[PDB]
């Protein structure tokens, strides 16, 4: 299963939609640049499973995207740790826009 995550609300709410998602191993995320750009998806170290920087950096989208409709998506195969994920928007930190994913 895919499933996608608004960067901005359609109201314009700096906020991730839905914030909080459930995935079970070989599910996608994918997150579209919807409303009030730039957005970007950031994975602190300590934020992802067992706490791996290697995870977290590679799963960083840091660039800042601006036009709508872009994207970027993330396939939890089985190959990724199970537990949480959690990002953030540093444009719109400030903000709380944030959000997590939970595998399995
Ligand atoms: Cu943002
Ligand atoms: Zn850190
Ligand atoms: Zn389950």
């Amino acid at each position: 299963e895919t499933f996608t995550v608004k960067m901005g609300a359609d109201s314009g709410l700096f906020q991730f939609e839905p914030a909080n998602v459930t995935v079970h191993p070989g599910d996608t995320v994918k997150w579209v640049n919807n409303k009030l750009p730039p957005h970007n998806i950031l994975f602190d170290d300590k934020q992802v499973p067992g706490a791996s920087k290697e995870l977290a950096d590679k799963l960083s989208h840091s660039q800042l995207m601006f036009s709508p409709g872009e994207s970027y998506e993330i396939t939890f195969s089985s190959d990724f740790p199970a537990g949480t994920y959690t990002y953030y928007c540093a444009p719109h930190r400030g903000a709380g826009m944030v959000g997590k994913i939970t595998v399995e």
